[PDB]
């Protein structure tokens, strides 16, 4: 083939960033495998905040296109809601588009409480893209849970991935800065996918939880309670130190999870971030596919090529 889980692509962190990507749809027509974006739900008022800093108003490339005719034409700065409508029109405009990951840090974790919890984040995706999402419950099938599922039967083809976005979460720098014990992104939103489960209601999920911090073993074995770690098929963690010796990474690779890794050109020896060479970039996206890596990211915007690269996962 390949699968989702048997190849490396690459990604651009902060693609709503509009020093990257002047439209976020120049980041969906840059080729990358996997765009991230940051979002608050903490925030005063209505809407989930697009801001890479403490967000006032938001601070992105996205414009809330109503349609592919609108691409590159509006004034910018809009919310999660407003990216997802770009997207909606740049996926109606490009049938069989390459499948695209959305990662997302929830910077400040989610607000529930203020009607951005776990299920109104599905609600809105559901209601912008809906059936161009590839989710848990379609992992999962029939099976119990999301890792039984991946482990014995894998991702589909690249190819039947054709016109799909998947999501996956992260928790954010700030809510790891807090004091209380507020449950965070990635405990809160497998729970989520549990308990919809539980309630035979995976169908409606949008997104896949990943342990976030590379780490030995079973990175989920940091979860008290066993019930959630099957949730979990999507791993990421910076990419030095899963190559620093301390870690198997071919246990992502044998099981099929997805394992992105973070910050690839600081892999000594160390490149440039944004503007290394084509060459270097290229031999680093393929030392990492080589350790395993689903997916390799940076901010290389300038290097279109490198950002389409799809590589066996591998070897
Ligand atoms: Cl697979």
């Amino acid at each position: 083939a390949t699968t989702y889980g048997t190849s490396t692509s690459v990604g651009v962190h902060n693609a709503y960033e509009k020093e990257k990507y002047r439209y976020f749809a120049d980041a969906l027509d840059s080729g990358a495998a996997l765009l991230e974006l940051d979002l608050w739900s903490n925030a005063l008022g209505r809407s989930w905040r697009v801001s890479h800093s403490n967000p006032l108003g938001n601070n992105s490339n996205c414009e809330g296109a109503a349609n592919a005719s609108e691409l590159r034409t509006k004034s910018r700065d809009q919310d999660f809601a407003g990216c997802l409508s770009d997207m909606r029109a740049w996926h109606d405009a490009h049938p069989g588009h390459r499948p695209i990951l959305l990662k997302i840090e929830m910077k400040d974790g989610f607000n529930a409480k203020g009607g951005r919890g776990p299920a109104e984040f599905d609600a809105l995706i559901r209601q912008k893209l809906g059936d161009a999402v590839y989710g848990p419950g379609d992992l999962t099938g029939g099976h119990a849970t999301a890792d039984e599922a991946v482990r014995a039967g894998g991702w589909p083809s690249r190819a039947d991935l054709a016109g799909k976005f998947l999501f996956e979460l992260i928790p954010g720098t700030v809510e790891e800065k807090n004091p209380f014990d507020k449950l965070w992104t990635d405990v809160e939103y497998a729970g989520h996918l549990k308990d919809l489960a539980a309630q035979g209601k995976l169908a409606q999920s949008t997104a896949f939880p990943a342990v976030h911090g590379a780490a030995p073993g079973d990175p989920r074995e940091r979860y008290a309670d066993p019930a959630l770690r099957p949730w979990f098929v999507v791993f990421d963690g910076d990419a030095a130190t899963y190559l620093n010796g301390s870690i198997d990474t071919s246990w992502y690779d044998t099981r099929h999870y997805l394992l992105i890794m973070t910050d690839a050109h600081n892999v000594p020896p160390v490149i440039d971030g944004t503007h290394p060479t084509e060459a270097e970039a290229l031999a680093r996206v393929r030392q990492l596919a080589a350790a395993h890596a689903s997916f390799a990211t940076a901010d290389w915007y300038p290097l279109p090529s490198v950002l389409k690269t799809v590589v066996p996962r591998g070897a």
